[PDB]
């Protein structure tokens, strides 16, 4: 089995809902991916940060090893021993009332709207139906029919039907924009990323979330901050609104909430929101299953025992130094915080991002392209400070190599 | 760790979306549950047929175990070795082109509904943005914003702010009503149950399933079959729409697609509709993923190794037969295909459903009440008949002690 044995073998019988970097790996641990042909390479992408504690972490592995000869599903239909050790666990780390599981990011993100809209009906008071969500432009919280109602890329929303009313979109990093918004009581919500990953790794201004936050309080509107990917220490923190000291009133939690293990998702808020939804009004077969339960509990103490938010942080401040020092006719932009970072390509007619990806490839390096001419890295945050030198160096001589 | 220690920590920190049956299981094996207390159970419910091969079932067990250790997420920006295997091996199973490999079975669905609405504009030749898909009255295909937007049971949607658009509904089993429907051309697709699970295990009439496929394609209409909860042996066959030799246009399945190790959903369909979605226009961040494709050929493997099929075909009859010989006084309605069964009760002062499974629980047997006064059976399917027996006389104790 080569790796072109494994291109076509997925061009034959796969949806094409994907164009790959072709590379075909079969192993991953910790920082490192290998392919069939027994290739090694940094992992610069982290399945879009949900390996944060890199590939097959073994305490994430032996949780979900000890658990699965166990028991692995009741449903919520009935209970069992797992799911309220996980829930105490988790909403005491991040202090709020309570937990909502689910097990993937655009499911937290719709019971996070289905609560925004249930809290704005029967707690703020808004006439029924008529309750508005604001996103901010550049966002991506998924693929249903309800998140591309909120996007602004034409390939997300194209073709794919009427859309969700009530989904309103202002422009990132743009405080006055969300006050005019909020002047109308019908909103009930903002969804927004601490920083918007899919984007491109867009960083808005100092004191944006800070402003945000105000701006909700003072409309009473409900504040839903986007962790699926800046959170659980990938940016240098906990919350990457912990740069500001910011409280969201719902925050979203997935990907690497499991270590990749498992499709792990929790919308975190206080009883005054999350008691508006009651029972057998939302649910999911698979959300707060015991096998999900153990592997999220065992990636959250990773992250803490291991202290990769602070890692993140210096190191991230050493790869964006270094960046910095390409020249500029050619890396037109650096941005990120902790390990979520990125740069801008300027794109000739003559190379692009995707041509910068296939050659970091070929020198043992993994990432890819977003949105054109943008590449990211965002390696697995157990990375040591020579491998990542060692990166750094692999990324200097491609780049210089056009 | 008691069980009222249990009930009450998921009371403190966790969401109130579900109000479960008031037991607290830690293992599982086969058709057996076990609570904190020692206690064993029949497993009745089997997650919704998610462990149609029974708790924590060997083969798919070591099937997670062989993979957790080599690699669990790439995301799909790049390949990995298991995705094409399993890929040919779904689509060669059921005899379709392609599968669109998601996590949770209202994702397969959003998923179709994509697929059906780019499909009517890019095939079918719809203007932008006026193709509708009917649905059954009844249908339960999971809990986001469109999902609910096309229910018609009041607890999904109410409160749940304004709804999607372009969805229309019709009675189930009503061949009359669906030719009404089709007539306007701006109809993409018409998605319904073989069997409706959550409205109470509702059998259509014989026939129905033809008659759809007919008007689906008379109409140039997509048909979408929900096998997510009817598929994979639990009503007797591969796909319950094979009782009536009928092939849908698009197939979803879910649930034991996994044996209930993993969430893993699968959109099944031909060239013609699968590739209108062009690189970049869908996908998810775990869909597809190593860990889960493994487990899901292990799961196929048990159905088919083990004959589960024929099982619950002569398992079906019997329990249904048994379930016959109840009193019409108490039991006025018994239904089912295979293993999906339910019987519906008279409300009375001195009785109602959720009573019954209170006594049915401490008699042995875990049931839950479905829209009121509907009990449904459905086993793992790797029961055997003189378990079956044991377990008919647990219903049979129970319905006669009121
Ligand atoms: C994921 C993403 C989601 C959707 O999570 P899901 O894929 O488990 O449904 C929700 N919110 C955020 C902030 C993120 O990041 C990915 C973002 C994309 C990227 O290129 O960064 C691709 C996604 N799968
Ligand atoms: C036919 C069908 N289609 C889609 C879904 C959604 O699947 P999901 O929960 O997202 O994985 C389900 C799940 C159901 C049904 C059910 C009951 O009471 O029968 C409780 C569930 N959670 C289903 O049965």
């Amino acid at each position: 089995p080569t790796s072109d044995d494994i291109f076509e073998r997925e061009y034959k019988y796969g949806a094409h809902n994907y164009h790959p970097l072709p590379v075909a790996l079969e192993r991953g641990k910790g920082i490192y991916l290998w392919d069939v042909e027994g290739r090694k390479y940094f992992d610069f992408l982290s399945s879009y940060s949900a390996v944060n504690q890199g590939h097959c972490h073994p305490k994430i592995v032996n949780a979900l090893k000890s658990q699965v000869d166990k028991l692995t599903l009741t449903s919520r239909a009935f209970y069992n021993n797992v799911l309220g050790e996980y829930e105490e666990y988790i909403t005491k780390l991040f202090n709020y009332h309570k937990v909502l599981p689910m097990n993937t990011g655009v499911e937290a993100g719709e019971t996070a709207c289905k609560l925004a809209r249930k809290w704005g009906y029967t707690v703020k008071g808004i006439q029924k139906y008529k309750a508005k969500i604001v996103f901010a432009a550049g966002n991506f919280w998924g693929r249903t029919l309800s998140a591309i109602s909120s996007s602004t890329d034409p390939t997300s929303y194209d073709g794919f039907g009427p859309f969700m009313p009530g989904f309103d979109i202002i422009p990132y990093n743009d405080l006055p924009a969300l006050e005019r918004a909020l002047q109308d009581p019908n909103v009930a919500a903002f969804m927004v990323e601490p920083i918007q990953g899919e984007a491109g790794v867009v960083v808005p201004d100092p004191g944006y979330l800070m402003g945000v936050r105000e701006l909700c309080t003072r409309h009473q509107v409900l504040f839903i901050a986007d962790e699926i990917q800046t959170g659980l220490a990938r940016t240098g923190r906990w919350l990457a609104v912990d740069y500001e000291n910011v409280r969201p009133d719902i925050v979203l939690l997935g990907k690497a909430l499991s270590g990749g293990l498992y499709p792990v998702s929790a919308v975190l808020c206080d009883d005054d929101i999350m008691l508006t939804i009651k029972p057998g009004e939302h649910g999911s077969t698979y959300g707060g299953n015991p096998l999900g339960c153990r592997v999220a509990i065992a990636a959250l103490e990773v992250l803490e025992e291991e202290n990769l938010a602070e890692n993140a942080d210096k190191l991230g401040i050493i790869l964006r130094n270094e960046l910095m020092k390409l020249p500029s006719d050619v890396v037109t932009a650096v941005r990120g915080k902790g390990l979520l970072n990125a740069i801008v390509i300027k794109e000739t007619k003559d190379w692009d991002a995707w041509k910068v990806c296939l050659r970091l490839r070929d020198n043992g390096l993994l990432a890819k392209p977003t949105h054109g001419d943008i590449i990211r890295f965002a390696p697995p945050l157990v990375i040591k400070e020579d491998e990542l030198r060692e990166s750094i160096e692999i990324i200097n001589k491609t780049i210089l190599s056009f």
